């Protein structure tokens, strides 16, 4: 795997971000995670949602460096949402919501699992001090 530049363009909430990606505007969804929904209607407005928006783009606006990371399998879902590992100024943010409680290891899709392992120890980090979500 390897880190590839990209622009912010916008942080969409948690999970979901458009960033400026080989000059081409595209919208990521951070592979391995699910912050809560602030959009959906059929979700409606989740606990932590708006707290991990916040965070996401926070981190993303503050970053010098915003690096996208595509795992080993498909780049993209069935929305054409780039899927990768993000990161600000080299954390990667999936692992950074993940840790702050602010997102939950979700859509573990084989062989897009590279940094599971990493992901679940922060989870479990973050369940075990209850943060946010584990609150
Ligand atoms: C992270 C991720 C999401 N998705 C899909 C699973 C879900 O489809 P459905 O929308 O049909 O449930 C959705 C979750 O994304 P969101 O958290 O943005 O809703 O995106 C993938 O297909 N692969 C992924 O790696
Ligand atoms: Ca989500």
């Amino acid at each position: 795997l390897h880190k590839e530049p990209a622009t912010l363009i916008k942080a969409i909430d948690g999970d979901t971000v458009k960033l400026m990606y080989k000059g081409q505007p595209m919208t990521f969804r951070l592979l391995l995670v699910d912050t809560p929904e602030t959009k959906h209607p059929k979700k409606g407005v989740e606990k932590y949602g708006p707290e991990a928006s916040a965070f996401t783009k926070k981190m993303k606006e503050n970053a010098k460096k915003i690096e996208v990371e595509f795992d080993k399998g498909q780049r993209t879902d069935k929305y054409g949402r780039g899927l990768a590992y993000i990161y600000a100024d080299g954390k990667m943010v999936n692992e950074a919501l993940v840790r702050q409680g602010l997102a939950k290891v979700a859509y573990v899709y084989k062989p897009n699992n590279t940094h599971e392992q990493h992901l679940r120890k922060s989870e479990a980090q973050a369940k075990k001090e209850k943060l946010n979500i584990w609150s």
